Parts: C-alpha cells; sequence; structure tokens
C-alpha cells in the first residue's frame, strides 16, 4: 500500500517521544470529553481536574500502554488480522473498567489531532485518511469485545 508507508513515516517522529506526544492526545481527549476523567481509578480515587491525570505515574503508565498498542498496530499495518484477539480482549477490559465503545471516536479525534499538530504541514489528507482507516480497523476488532 502507499497508505502503509504514509503511516509508517509519519509514526517515526511521533514514536520516539511517546509519553510527550501521548499526553497531547489524553490532553485532547479530557478536554473533549471530559466525563472520561473518573474511569481512571488508582487506589480507588477519581481525579478532580484533567491536570490532576498528569501527576500520577500510572495514568503516565497507561499513556505509554496506549502509544505501545498503536506502535503494534503500526508494525502490523499490512495486516491486523494478527492482532485482532489481542485487540477484542483489549475491548472487554475497557468495557469492564466502563468505557462506552462510543468514546473511542473521541479517541480516534484525540490521535489525529495529535498527529497533525506533530507533523504540521507534513500532516497530508492522505496521511489523515490512513491514520483514520486504520484506527477504524484497530477499533473494529475491539469492538468484538462489547459483543456488538
Ligand atoms: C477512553 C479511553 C480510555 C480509557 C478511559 C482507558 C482506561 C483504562 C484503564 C482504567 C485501564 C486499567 C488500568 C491501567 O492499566 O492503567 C486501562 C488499561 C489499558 N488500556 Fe486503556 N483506556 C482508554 C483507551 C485506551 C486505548 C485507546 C488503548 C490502546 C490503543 C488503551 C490501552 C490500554 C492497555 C494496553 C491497558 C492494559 C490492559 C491490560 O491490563 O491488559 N487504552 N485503560
Ligand atoms: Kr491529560
Ligand atoms: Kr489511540
Ligand atoms: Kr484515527
Ligand atoms: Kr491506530
Amino acid at each position: 500500500r502507499p497508505e502503509s508507508e504514509l503511516i509508517r513515516q509519519s509514526w517515526r517522529v511521533v514514536s520516539r517521544s511517546p509519553l510527550e506526544h501521548g499526553t497531547v492526545l489524553f490532553a485532547r481527549l479530557f478536554a473533549l470529553e471530559p466525563s472520561l476523567l473518573p474511569l481512571f481509578q488508582y487506589n480507588g480515587r477519581q481525579f478532580s481536574s484533567p491536570e490532576d491525570s498528569l501527576s500520577s505515574p500510572e495514568f503516565l503508565d497507561h499513556i505509554r500502554k496506549v502509544m505501545l498498542v498503536i506502535d503494534a498496530a503500526v508494525t502490523n499495518v499490512e495486516d491486523l488480522s494478527s492482532l485482532e484477539e489481542y485487540l477484542t480482549s483489549l475491548g472487554r477490559k475497557h468495557r469492564a473498567v466502563g468505557v462506552r465503545l462510543s468514546s473511542f471516536s473521541t479517541v480516534g479525534e484525540s490521535l489525529l489531532y495529535m498527529l497533525e499538530k506533530s507533523l504540521g504541514p507534513d500532516f497530508t489528507p492522505a496521511t489523515r485518511t490512513a491514520w483514520s482507516r486504520l484506527y477504524g480497523a484497530v477499533v473494529q476488532a475491539m469492538s468484538r469485545g462489547w459483543d456488538g
């Protein structure tokens, strides 16, 4: 595909500082959907404000976990069927923590935001379209974890 190379090339810049970049992604996510904040319950406590999440080692570790799953989809961009079972179970896990499948749409917008902001003029509409398709295929696999 041309799209596989566009994904690989765009990811390279972002993937070298995944926490910095994932921090943009989550900052955007909470600005768009503040109701996601309480779902991160570590030692049974709720973050009051988005800035609270950024001082939590566990929350920051979760950002790294996200960027690593994205990294695995990039590695497997030419066939995501090989991550499908892992992703379905990732979905079931998120269902169990309280995340609504519809919130993954906001996550997708946040990812695209973070890419746009990091790549600037290099985030061509083909690059946008490629990532939208890759993320959509990830979410399709994850959705199996909600049943349907
Ligand atoms: C609305 C979005 C999300 C929320 C509220 C959320 C919340 C959580 C929570 C509470 C956990 C369990 C505690 C933890 O390990 O830190 C978790 C685990 C995890 N999440 Fe997320 N998450 C979201 C999106 C994502 C996305 C998009 C990915 C990957 C692309 C991701 C990857 C993971 C991984 C890899 C784990 C470890 C799961 C395991 O135990 O095997 N999460 N998430
Ligand atoms: Kr954040
Ligand atoms: Kr994501
Ligand atoms: Kr996306
Ligand atoms: Kr992705």
